[PDB]
């Protein structure tokens, strides 16, 4: 019983991340995404949407599941019986951050944490960026799920 | 059945690379090390040696078998009946050179890449300066396993 | 009728800047500096003293012209009629920022990026640190053009 | 008359090559290709097939011409009557490098380097990676243009 | 009396700090640990906290005072009379911030920095993350003294 | 008597090099430049003639003094009674190649390095893209000291 959990804000969920979900599914027997919500509340879509949107566009993968996360992400990895994280880099520098969370993760917890290099086709692509382009009327809708481009939509209508 | 192949020059295997072989052998039912010997010939240990090295260093890892890789790694990959290249990751220039064969593994065969972060302990070890340290006569014994150890000081002695 | 667009805060224009205008201006038959001003309003100057500020450093440039953006910088650039964005970097880690930028702003926009280099003696120059160091009484009169000098120095005086 | 070159060894001359051609055309009133030779002799295609891939893959750029490189490239451009030199950059470790060289060339000449980023689908594409791939019986033909296609398959064949 | 300063904001020293202070205590007469508070207040422990906790894990090093810093660190040092400051590095991204902040520093008022490497076994260690992890219930015991484990383990009891 | 080492090849020094040793010496009672030789013999100038250069361009220092250097740089600097290793570093990429070389020199004889920050004006200058561009026809002796400059035009000659 191979698993990796996929963390992140996923606000929105990208084809970025979709394409990282896509390949953690075909390495390990479950992937569990775990959701891992801003206290402050300050992002785009709720909690609830966020899910839905992940769930939405996850269909194609029966050994996928969707979580919310809580507290330290080894905590909830461990809650979800793994020891395994896996998550996406672009650049150097994503390598760099990503670096010191996963020798923490693994220095706490014992957690290890697979990368996986982007998709040359969405090395641009993130939440951030699709939000920031989206809110002044560009057209992000190639870089998204369908499902998130419905709601995208809908909040600019 | 989730398997992952590690290849290597390993001339010769470090203990940064027994972290590596740990940590994959940890999340993947199987793991085979693959030794791709340079053709020129301008190696330090012979490709039977650097076989040795490897089994001798990973008699604690009982799904991990060694064998030599031909041609490209792809299809030494696909000639495993595996999907999964497994690599170790030191700094964000390491990053942006195994970026480019990861994602052209990917574009070729579909073979993906998964990388992990060096243990903070053997940030500084490689193959490279190990050996140039060793050739000038310094001492790099706790940077290597004893099976390399003992063949390092045989050919010093 | 070539034709670049050179984008950014300028909170203020510095000497590097000026330079890339300079860059710019000798490759382009038209350049047009926009500002782009943050909406929060956190900035040093407001819209009209950084027009001004702008304006009296380029004097020298008889084909650029200053205007101030609205929305995304590709809608200003296509309403400009050009298909070039011309930019300065100053290290690695700009670039990998600024890639993402780029390659964003020519999916949705088909509009182009032109780097420049920093020239050696203004690398380490920004409007940023330009602003802290003489907030806290630093003299920077050599990084930035005389007419915001003259404004920096009326504004601690 | 706007002007650049871009100067390289195209050995092959790739998508990712092509791309950038077709970029500064679209830029400059006229752009120059300069191959630039090792003289060691030590790349896969001559001078004369260089040049031919590069020309046979250029048909569409009317404003672009191809020539040989010899000496400082800042002399060659110097000798086309232009003072801009055009690069393609894939990643922050290509910045660092073609920073000093574009520093260097501005130093000597006055002559200045516009970079722009790789397109996001050929950011793995290299001529080194796609010569040592194709050597090694992989299929390189989706990064490469037609006409070198046909001559990389007459070599394997 | 060859001397340096080592500023930051210390919010809490971690051993990663005390590892820098150990190692510029080798090399100059002098050293001073300047502590530079957030206005904004910020923080997590206040000001006098921050001294004794850097006072308390420095008690092994005779030649090394702390003091608070206000004003430009440049300021500081040659108030201190110095002419040196000496900051640790981890990765290739805080040397390029770190780089800009330094050649500014050199450029103001002729204060050289010298740079130390991280040691490999804290290289993931900053008061950020270990704040982060231990708001969070995580154990970083290990990568603080004992004086911060102290005053943390009191502040979650 | 703190005192450090500055090795390289120095093949020729430029005015890079004796920025960072002028530095040096500013800090530390005492300063040793280090010159490690190629042992195969293909550098541009042989290794009389590179210290006949660094001691005709530190007629400045007084408390500089240079020598050849054998075997482990680390074994080298012990021999002078010292423990500390000087080296600029001009970019990222440079600091984490060089962090490796620290860490090891840390590891096998508790040798520390202090790392400083090129000048802004000799970012772009190596001893490698000198001879480069010397060996082509340019100009680079303001790049250089004029012991360099004046043997550097009598090989042309
Ligand atoms: C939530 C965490 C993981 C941060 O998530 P983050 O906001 O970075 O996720 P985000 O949704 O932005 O993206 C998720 C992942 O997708 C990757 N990604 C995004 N776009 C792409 C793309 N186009 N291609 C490949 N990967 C991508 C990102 O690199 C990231 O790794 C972190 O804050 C966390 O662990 N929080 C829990 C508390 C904790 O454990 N703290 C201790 C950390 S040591
Ligand atoms: C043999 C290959 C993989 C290159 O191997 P390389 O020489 O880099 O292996 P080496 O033994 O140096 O190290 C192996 C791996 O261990 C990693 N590693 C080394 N030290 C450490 C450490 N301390 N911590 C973590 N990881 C480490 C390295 O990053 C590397 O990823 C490559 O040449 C190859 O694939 N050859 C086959 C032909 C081919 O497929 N070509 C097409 C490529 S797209
Ligand atoms: C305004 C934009 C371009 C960001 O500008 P930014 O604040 O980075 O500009 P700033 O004034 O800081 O600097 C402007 C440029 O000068 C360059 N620069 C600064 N100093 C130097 C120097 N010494 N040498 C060379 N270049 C320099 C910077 O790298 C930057 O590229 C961006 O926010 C934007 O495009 N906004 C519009 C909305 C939009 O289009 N969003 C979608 C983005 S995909
Ligand atoms: C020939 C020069 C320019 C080096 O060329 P190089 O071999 O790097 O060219 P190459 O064919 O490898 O690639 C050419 C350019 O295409 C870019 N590129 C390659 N692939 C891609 C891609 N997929 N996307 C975008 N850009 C790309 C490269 O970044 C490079 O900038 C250099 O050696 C030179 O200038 N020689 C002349 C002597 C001289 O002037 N020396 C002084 C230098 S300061
Ligand atoms: C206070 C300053 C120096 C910033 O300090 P900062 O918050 O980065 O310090 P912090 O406590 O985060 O860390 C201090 C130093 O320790 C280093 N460090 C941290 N962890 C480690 C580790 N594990 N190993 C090695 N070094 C480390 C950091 O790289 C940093 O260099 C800066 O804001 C400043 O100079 N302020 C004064 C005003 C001023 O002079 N402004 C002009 C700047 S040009
Ligand atoms: C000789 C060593 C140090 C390598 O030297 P290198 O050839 O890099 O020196 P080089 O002359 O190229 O430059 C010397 C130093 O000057 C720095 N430098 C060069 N130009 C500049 C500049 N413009 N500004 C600032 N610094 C600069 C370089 O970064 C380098 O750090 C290394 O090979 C060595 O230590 N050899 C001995 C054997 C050994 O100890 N091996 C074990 C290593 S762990």
């Amino acid at each position: 019983m191979t698993g990796a959990v996929c963390p992140g804000s996923f606000d929105p969920v990208t084809l970025g991340h979709v394409d990282i979900f896509e390949r953690a599914a075909a390495q390990f027997d479950e992937v569990v995404v775990a959701i891992l919500v801003n206290p402050a509340k300050t992002g785009m879509f709720d909690l609830d949407e966020r899910i839905a949107m992940v769930k939405e566009s996850t269909t194609h993968l029966p050994n996928l599941r969707v979580q919310v996360g809580h507290g330290l992400v080894v905590d909830f990895v461990r809650s979800c019986g793994m020891t395994a994280i896996v998550k996406g880099l672009r650049t150097g520098t994503d390598f760099e951050y990503e670096l010191q969370m996963a020798q923490m993760n693994k220095h706490i917890a014992g957690v290890d944490t697979f990368f996986v290099a982007t998709a040359p086709r969405y090395s641009f692509v993130s939440s951030s960026l699709a939000k920031e382009v989206a809110m002044l009327g560009g057209d992000v809708s190639e870089l998204l799920p369908e499902p998130v481009n419905r709601r995208l939509r809908d909040r600019l209508n």
